[PDB]
């Protein structure tokens, strides 16, 4: 009965700890051979705590060659949503559909029930799950009860990619850095990552709205309430004096995509400070006239165009 | 707002064609090697309408033969609850670890958006596709996009059980009628199946308790509203007079189970038409003195016993 916390219409935490989320969208099942996309899916388990939603489009015998891998990490405050709800899942498979790629959606732990670092943890864990693919064929599967036939089958390992929007580009923003410091399973590496909206928080010269100055700051303290440095934490603040060098980053190319709100003067931020480290790598940017949520749905003409984009960006 | 069906505590039908279940379990993850019980799972694709739930126990290097598969229906009301969800997630685990068996929990479509026949299409599509595995090696894989591993290299088809509780105990009555008059792929028999307090409505001698003759048949009313005969159709009430002869069972083996409630005589007057029908087979009779929900959980003295009763007849 007795309330804690409340963000409506997104989520409400009990004093007795029950967390309530009204706002989420509903649980799709596997399926095989979508009507509308072709494409398949399937939940897999990476460890006790992971898993994912794993993604095969419809390939033709004419296509013989293994398809890009894009591994995705949602959005949604750190705290909403999953891989298996119809939001991001209904993307992936657009994405998957239009790219003609092995889709991999990670199903990681939501705060607050298990604040950050976990998501990154998990983030981590699932990457590196997609890795331990390098070299095994279907032999494997007599002794490895986690290995995934389509990975193995229909996956390329030396076309991988990320991606991530909002929180979930956040994830790619710090799991590119624990790349540029700690190689993944038989040297496997990241050809590139798309960050859709990345949540940063960097302190701009003009203070923005209220909204940009406390609601969108609000997430970080639900998500990660005993951060050292709050706001100014690296791992939200990639400018902050402490903060790893982006030089760093284990990944040779980016595509970074902003929409025409507030957030955009963040990300530009984000961008100059990226174009000054001397990371070593191809950087391309997306510059939209549109609304966030418009880009997620093929049903927009904007929309249409991201997924073309991404599609473009994996397949190059 | 507006509610044209309303049976609290478990589901409520709004004029805008709405339906909650406010008492379902929690959604439960894919798992790898749960710390409780060793077991994994994993959530499959089988059609664009059918998935399943498959379970692979801990298996040391000793015990080197493939292990019995069990096919479970899961019960509550043809209308209710998942195979992701805890309540029949959690039993079909216990099962599965005590057993060491592969499990395969099938999540069919329910009413009231997919009235009846819906169910028992979706389990004979769910059984057929385990049957699909007969014969089949790792190379499979390479175009066989729906093929499980774990059932490739862990689960015998030569060892193939059925089970299902209440209205899964029904599906589980009518995939055998079905399997007496369609072989299953490649030749694979069922050589058991597990029947606990299956849901028939066969008329008894003297009148029953009010819930009984009310409220029970009104499950059946709700899953098919079109029935031929009502709770007469031959699909409920296995003593039909057009009803198909249970001689016709496509297996050898069955467990019926039961508890000391007014089911109870429905179930016996089933017995007594099984045991005058020249099906040719072993039956066993589990009778308890116990109530319904208990036999589901080990943390129940009677409910470690009817895990233990399954797992002794599944390897027999």
């Amino acid at each position: 009965d007795e309330i804690v916390f409340d963000l409506h219409p997104y989520i409400r935490v009990f004093k007795n700890g029950k967390v309530e989320r009204l706002h989420d969208t509903p649980y799709v099942p596997p399926s095989l051979e979508d009507p509308a996309t072709g494409v398949s899916w399937k939940d897999v388990p990476i460890s006790s705590d992971v898993s994912a939603r794993v993604y095969l489009p419809k390939i033709s015998e004419a296509e013989k060659k293994k398809l890009p891998i894009f591994v995705y990490f949602h959005g949604a405050g750190f705290c909403l949503e999953s891989a298996f709800k119809s939001f991001f899942h209904t993307y992936v498979k657009h994405v998957v559909a239009e790219t003609k790629a092995v889709g991999v959606s990670v199903e990681y732990r939501l705060a607050p029930e298990h604040p950050l670092p976990a998501a990154y943890e998990d983030c981590w864990t699932a990457l590196q799950w997609v890795a331990s693919h390098v070299g095994l064929d279907n032999s494997s599967l007599k002794n490895a009860i986690d290995k995934e036939p389509w990975i193995i089958n229909h996956g390329d390992l030396n076309k991988l990619y990320l991606g991530g929007d909002s929180p979930g580009g956040n994830i790619v923003h710090n799991v590119l850095i624990r790349a540029g410091k700690e190689s993944l399973h038989g040297g496997v590496k990241i050809r590139g990552a798309i960050l859709y909206y990345p949540y940063f928080l960097i302190r701009t010269s003009k203070r923005q709205s209220d909204y940009m100055e406390i609601d969108y700051r609000g997430y970080w303290k639900l998500a990660y309430p005993s951060a050292p440095g709050g706001t100014d934490n690296p791992m939200i603040n990639p400018v902050a004096k402490n903060a790893p060098d982006l030089a760093g980053y284990g990944c040779s190319r980016l595509l970074v995509s902003m929409v025409s709100d507030e957030t955009r003067d963040i990300t530009l931020l984000y961008l100059e400070a990226l174009k000054k480290s001397g990371w070593k790598g191809e950087l391309e940017v997306g510059d939209y006239e549109a609304h966030f949520f418009d880009l997620f749905s093929p049903e927009n003409e904007v929309g249409k165009t991201w997924i073309k984009r991404s599609s473009d960006f994996i397949n190059k």
